[PDB]
Formats: C-alpha cells, structure tokens, sequence
C-alpha cells in the first residue's frame, strides 16, 4: 500500500536509497560506464523497474550536486503510472564542441580522472561509471479529470 | 468537479489526449508549422487555453521521445490556476551552430526529411508541422501557505 | 500550520512574493550582482532559507518570461524538507561562445544595458541584478513510500 514495486533487471543494477526520512527522492544509480563527449546525447540504462500506482507521477530528475558541477544535463523524466519497462536517464553533455582534445576526462564531481596510459579525449569530456548516483526519483500525486470542450470558461 | 475546462482558440488547435488511463498527463499538439535553426528560440503557440482550478499548478513539459531523439529543449511552463491565456511551448533547438549546411532538415522523430524542392538549411535544423506531439500537460496540487519572516527555526 | 517558514540570511535577501492568490509559486529574488558569459554556469545565492515540512518537496525553478527571452537557463532545484541551508540557483548562460565582442551585455528582459563608460563583453553576455525576479519556488506534495524488492511484479 504504502510500498513501492522495484525490480532489478540485472547485476548490475542497484537499489534505490532514500537514506534519510528527511530526503524526497530515492538515489538512481547507473548500470553502466559511458563516455559521454561534448553536444553527444545518450540515455543511460539503470537496469531498474518501478510499479507507481495510479494517481501519481514519477520524476526521474537530476541531483543538484552533478548538474551545478558538470555540463551533464539531464531532462526530468516522467514515469507513467504503469509503465514497468527499464527506467532510462535522458541525458546530454552540454560542454560546447570547441574542437580543442585534452588527456584526461571528468567525472561526474567535474575533477579530472588521471590514467595509467594515456588517451587523448575531446575537451569537456565526462564519464559516468557503473553503480554512480547520478539522478533522483520523485514521486507526485496528479489529478487526471475528463476533458469537456468549452466555448467559454465558468467565470 | 472532476472536470478540466478546455477552449480551443482557433481551426489549427488540436484537443489534448489522454488516451490510456495509465498515462499521467495530456498530449499536447503544435497549432503551428515553424523551422528551427540551431541556437534558435521560440515559442510555439497551441492555441489552446485551460482553466486549472485553485489548489493545482500545470506542467506544459516535453515528451521523452521527442526530447531523447532531438536537440529540442522545452523548459517546462508552470501554468498557474487561473491563467485563460494562450498555452505556449518555451523551445529552444540546442544543436549546436557549427556553421555546416545541409539539404535535407530533420522531423520531431530526428528522421531525415526528403523535399521535391532542393532547399539548402543549415546542419542540425528541426521542423515541427501542425497536429505533432510535441509536448504534455501534467496536473499537480500544490500548497501555497501563508509567509512568515522567521529569525530561527522551529527545531 | 498552513504557514511556511522563510529566513533572510542578509540585508541583501528579499522576502519572496505571492502578489496574486491566483499563482501557484513565489516569487523568489537575487541577493547578488553578477555577469554570465557564454557557456558560463554560476549558483547565484538568494540569501533566503526555507523550512519544508515533511511530505512536501519544493521546486526552486524557473520564470517563464526570462527562460523565453534569454539564454538563461534555470536546472530546477529539490527543496529538501529539512534542508535551511541557503538556497542556490543552478543557472547557466546557454548562449554559445561565438568569440565575438560587444559593447554591452543584457538584462534578464534580453535588452541592452546602455553604459556611461564604454566597457567590451564578449556576445551574449547577460548580467542579473541584485533583488530581481529570476525565479519562483513552488511547494508540490510527495509519497515517499518504503521500498521493496520485488522479482515479478504484482499484476
Ligand atoms: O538549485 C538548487 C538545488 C538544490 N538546492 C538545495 C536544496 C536541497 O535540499 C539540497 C540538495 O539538492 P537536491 O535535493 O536538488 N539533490 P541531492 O539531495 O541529491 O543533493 P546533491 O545533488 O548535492 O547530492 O540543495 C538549492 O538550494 N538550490
Ligand atoms: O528519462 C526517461 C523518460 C521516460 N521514461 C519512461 C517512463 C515513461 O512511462 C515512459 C514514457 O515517457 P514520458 O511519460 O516521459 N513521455 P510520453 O508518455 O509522451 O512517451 P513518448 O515521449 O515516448 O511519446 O518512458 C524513462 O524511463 N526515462
Ligand atoms: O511555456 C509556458 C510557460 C508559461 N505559460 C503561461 C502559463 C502561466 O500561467 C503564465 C506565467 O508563466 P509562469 O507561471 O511559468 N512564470 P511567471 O508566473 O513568473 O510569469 P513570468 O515568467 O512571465 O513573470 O504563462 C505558457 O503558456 N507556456
Ligand atoms: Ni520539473
Ligand atoms: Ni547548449
């Protein structure tokens, strides 16, 4: 009743967390390492399954920490009541394509990932790893009234 | 009661749609035929007006299909209760100008389209055709207390 | 009760504004004085702490006609119910880095701000003022149920 429905849908999948009674989401976690490089869009699989019931909404949404950190953009979701499919991230790199090339990448705190061997990446290059919170899960009531063609409003 | 209030404001404006009862929100049709260029902003008339009743704030917000797929970038409108105005679509095609030209402009699907008419259009630009589903209205109550200027907290 | 809580952090803070019973939000001010360039991202302080109770979640987001007219775009932010820290604006300049220069920036209203001594900003330039209406917060209810992990789901 008072309990949400949460499927895995592989290993690599983890459990929301809503650590704190005094938070309103529940931490998504990505089930996958992607290289994300300047303008490139992607929608990144969390392997992860929720059954909201009917009169509510889910807001699959950014955390405030990643957004205001990277050029990492994510558009709020909304996840339909019913819907059971795998829940994806909308996301794009907005870092602009200065065609200018760097040897190390960012990650989703915007510090720069030094490597063993070195690689030469497009500037304002992120990577997103596997088991990274990187979004939120909101659940909204909604009112969803019939639909009555008017010619002119009640008052 | 139970009821939303719709007006249609002219020939070219399209009722919304909820055509499952699963869905948490109201296909929302351009009531327009615009190209946009890369960079480019605009507002997209729908040239429909709903009466939302107190209690409740509207989300216009963009569609996950549409939004994933192309550079189109609606920034949700908070469609205040009592607001009879035009329902407009705050847009703006983030695709980078790269200065690049091409022959061939894309659909709201990022599908390439094919004219009888060469006509030259700069790379990365979008067209949305009157009747499309382009974006959703979601209804949400909200609270709206009274303020009170406060030198410390409750707890 | 059906009161909400607001602290000033500064003598630059204004108290947030809900002018009509007919808005759903509340009109939230700058405490700072700042110019973005191109591609810029900035968390613009408001000086101002909220104190949400729990089951609600607040939407520190946009305006409409600021996000319509200017580059400015707001990534909306979760008001955590408990969070009295201040509360930030997750804002970035969208508007691409042309390399060209002008001889004035522009106002959230996207004019230009003539000056007395000529100055050179780079196109594109937008500058927020101190106490000026870039955002409105508005308070949505939540259910933040206990999750389950479940392998098959219920129907
Ligand atoms: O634009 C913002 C966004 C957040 N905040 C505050 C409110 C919120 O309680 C706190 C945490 O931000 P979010 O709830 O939006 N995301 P999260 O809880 O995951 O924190 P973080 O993103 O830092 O991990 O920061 C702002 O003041 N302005
Ligand atoms: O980022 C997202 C967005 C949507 N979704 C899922 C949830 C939702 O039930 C389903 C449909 O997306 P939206 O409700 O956001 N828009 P719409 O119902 O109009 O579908 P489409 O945009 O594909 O026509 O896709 C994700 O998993 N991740
Ligand atoms: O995309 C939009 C956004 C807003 N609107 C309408 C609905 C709303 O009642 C009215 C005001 O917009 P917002 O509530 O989103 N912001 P605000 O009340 O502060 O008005 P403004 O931004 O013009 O000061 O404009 C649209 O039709 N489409
Ligand atoms: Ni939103
Ligand atoms: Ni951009």
């Amino acid at each position: 009743t008072n309990t949400l429905q949460v499927k895995l849908l592989s290993k690599n999948a983890r459990m929301p967390e809503r650590n704190h009674k005094t938070d309103a989401g529940y931490d998504i976690f990505s089930a996958e390492t992607v290289v994300l490089e300047p303008q490139e869009k992607a929608v990144i699989k969390t392997d992860v399954a929720v059954s909201i019931p009917e009169g509510y909404v889910g807001l699959l949404t950014s955390r405030s920490g990643v957004s205001s950190k990277t050029h990492l953009v994510i558009e709020t979701g909304k996840i339909n009541a019913g819907y059971h499919g795998n829940l994806g991230i909308n996301i794009k790199n907005d870092h602009e394509d200065d065609k200018m090339q760097t040897i190390f990448l960012r990650n989703i705190d915007n510090e720069k990932i030094f490597e063993k061997e070195r690689h030469l990446y497009k500037l304002g290059s992120y990577r997103i790893e596997k088991g990274e919170r990187i979004a939120q899960l909101v659940i909204v009531p909604i009112w969803t009234p019939e639909l009555k063609q008017v010619e002119e409003f009640e008052s």
